[PDB]
């Protein structure tokens, strides 16, 4: 079997520290236990001859070991020393050092406050101590990312609660993200206007070599240009990153697989699935057997493809965005390397419905039959196949809140009522479909947003203080266009309506630099908030929420910030309730199921729990409740309708 690339050991953790030893403080130590496995295989099988190690012979010291049966390196493929593995390299504006003097040059960077390139195990990482200001800020104005928040690696997980702990600690070794009071060593630059801070341990032998030594805080964040994918080469790195790191600690053991370190949530919940859960399979739902092979291209964002064969159903690492420059390449490398692992060849393809999608094209290239389901269709069956909801289940309620996703007859949807089972999606209701003014401006200038929803639904909006900037623009220009139809689509968006509440409290930039930064700041700000006596409510009008009324008592409720933003998750999540009751009950059905980027916001789940009780509530766990969940939901239906003989 292959397994995913796994944290050093506490064994090979030993070897590394104890003088004398052949491996000592060698960066390359690994065993049976620990590793790289995913990101160092070329083609099958598991053996030196077809990983990345077959450039390495062993020396007749390790070969001794890997014969051995009670030695703990009986067929460690990697495996190798110093004398016959790979060594470090440093290079820095004419300076050029090899080995211990290479790691020694890098850890003095570091110390100094300088900003270094580090060759980890599914890419590059760029790290500064995450405790100097000016080195955390000269690493955001170098790469162009004024707020996105960073990684910090710690040198121990001391400190932090129990379940971040034991989350940080697993051969996964994720990132865990955890409130920011936990951590008060890192600069307020590390996360800017957030409540919580990922964090994660050393989990390679040249991370803990470097963390032994600096005995801080590192950012440790992905080594990529913007609008790249991360350099995955040490060519590549050097190119990408020249302007923007101040020396590079590299090696020359490749990289054969883009692999980015996982996310979740120190609750367990999974935001980005990649490091040390790829490539493991995952058991398809009751009354999913002998499906055939399908290829499910997920989605444009946070992209994953999924592979459903049999009983099974087996997701790629986190690709990103699908039109990042050169991400192809490191799609399709992930796609030839998981086929030929599970020995998997593909008769179907399944894509998302929107035609103007970059994976829809990559589809129509493949010479297989192809069918298309509806985003949010997919994000609803991914929930219920996480919850292993069987093929013959019932039908459930569906609540899927994201951005934008094509609905039915090119639709716009965002912040929908379904009606769900794995073969039919049936729409409710929901969120009343309200411009994108600008097109593609809407995600990123959160104000374009307030400003439909005040023509749309607010008398007089120009008369409230949270609406200054905009009425004291020209706005008559846009409105124009808006309602002549002009780069102005409907969208039925809770991802937009997050930003209006935002552009109206003023707790973001103007112009957002990553996409979803509005709606993280809004839940940050509400979370701040314990719970609050107020007013303001989003009252059903037939299958629609009736923002005009929500409008008018959130506009006029003063009260702190954080309140009125707590308020306003509050409404939304009771206003959903409503509606999800009334549809399920009268209906017979019992359970609701919620998905959609937008659902990884805990204080929505926490209020919609708290309306919802008296139903069975889905929510998702183990997959990402957004993009990167998607190419499983496909998977699922496009099972279920062969299943049925469709
Ligand atoms: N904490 C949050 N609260 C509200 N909305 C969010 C949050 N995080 C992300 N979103 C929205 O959901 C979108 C991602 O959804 P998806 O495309 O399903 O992955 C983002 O672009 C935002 O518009
Ligand atoms: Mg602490
Ligand atoms: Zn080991
Ligand atoms: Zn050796
Ligand atoms: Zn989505």
């Amino acid at each position: 079997q292959i397994v995913p690339d796994a944290a050093t050991c506490p064994a090979c953790l030993a070897e590394m520290n104890t003088p004398g030893e052949r491996r000592y403080r060698y960066p390359f130590i690994n065993c049976t236990h620990c590793g790289p496995r995913f990101t160092i295989i070329r083609a099958m099988p598991y053996d030196r001859p077809f990983t990345v190690m077959a450039a390495f012979p062993l020396c007749p010291a390790c070969d001794k070991e890997y014969r051995d049966p009670l030695d703990r390196r009986f067929h460690a493929q990697p495996v190798a020393c110093p004398e016959c593995g790979p060594y470090l390299e440093w290079v820095s504006h004419g300076e050029h050092a090899e080995q211990e003097a290479a790691l020694q040059a890098a850890i003095a960077q570091l110390k100094m406050g300088n900003i270094v390139a580090i060759k980890g195990i599914g890419g590059f990482h760029l790290a500064c101590d995450a405790r100097n200001s000016n080195a955390v800020a000269t690493l955001r104005a170098r790469k162009h990312r004024p707020a996105k928040p960073l990684a910090v690696m710690l040198p121990v997980a001391d400190g932090l609660p129990d379940a971040a702990r034991q989350l940080l600690t697993t051969p996964a070794a994720p990132i865990v993200l955890v409130d920011k009071k936990y951590v008060p060593e890192l600069c307020d630059d590390i996360a800017p206007g957030l409540n919580e801070v990922g964090v994660m341990l050393p989990a390679n032998p040249l991370q803990h070599l470097l963390l032994q030594e600096l005995q801080c805080p590192l950012v440790m964040t992905s080594g990529n240009l913007s609008g790249k994918p991360p350099a995955i080469s040490n060519e590549q790195a050097l190119e990408d990153l020249q302007g923007i790191a101040d020396g590079f600690l590299i090696h020359n053991r490749d990289i054969v697989q883009r692999m980015d370190d996982s996310v979740v949530r120190e609750s367990g919940e999974m935001l980005r699935r990649s490091r040390g859960y790829v490539p493991d399979a995952l058991a398809l739902p009751p009354g999913f057997k002998n499906v055939p092979p399908v290829l499910c291209l997920g989605a444009d964002l946070k992209n994953t493809f999924c592979l459903v064969r049999g009983e099974q159903v087996v997701l790629s690492q986190h690709l990103g965005d699908l039109s990042d420059d050169g991400i192809q390449t490191q799609w399709r490398e992930a796609l030839r390397l998981m086929q030929n692992i599970y020995n998997f060849t593909p008769q179907y393809v399944v894509h998302d419905a929107h035609p103007g999608y970059v994976s829809c094209q990559w589809a129509s290239e493949m010479n297989l039959p192809t069918q298309t389901v509806l985003h949010h269709h997919a994000h609803a069956a991914a929930c219920l196949a996480e919850h292993q909801w069987p093929l013959d289940g019932g039908d459930v309620i569906a609540l899927t809140l994201d951005g934008i996703g094509m609905g039915e007859n090119g639709a716009l949807w965002g912040g929908e009522c379904l009606r769900v089972n794995y073969r039919e999606c049936e729409h409710l209701g929901g969120l009343p479909a309200v411009a994108l003014p600008g097109g593609d401006l809407a995600a990123k200038q959160p104000w374009r947003n307030l400003l439909a929803q005040c023509l749309r639904f607010v008398p007089e909006w120009q008369n409230y203080p949270e609406t200054a900037s905009v009425a004291a623009a020209n706005w008559s220009v846009l409105a124009r266009a808006i309602e002549r139809g002009i780069n102005a689509p409907l969208a039925s968006s809770c991802g937009r309506l997050f930003d209006a509440v935002a552009a109206a409290l003023g707790c973001a930039p103007a112009t957002l630099s990553y996409e979803g930064e509005a709606a993280c700041a809004l839940e940050a700000l509400a979370a701040s908030c314990d719970g609050v006596t107020h007013p303001v409510t989003m009252p059903r009008v037939d299958n629609q929420l009736d923002l005009a009324t929500f409008w008018q008592q959130w506009l006029n409720w003063q009260a702190p910030v954080n309140q009125r933003a707590w308020a306003f998750h509050d409404a939304l999540a009771q206003g959903f309730a409503a509606l999800m009751r009334e549809q399920a009950t009268m209906r017979g059905i019992t359970t609701l199921v919620f998905s959609g980027g937008v659902i990884h916001n805990r204080l929505l789940r926490a209020r919609l729990a708290h309306y919802l009780a008296d139903f069975t509530l889905l929510f998702p766990q183990s997959l990402p409740a957004g993009d990167g969940g998607l190419s499983l939901g496909q998977g699922v239906i496009a099972a279920a309708r062969w299943l049925a003989g469709e």
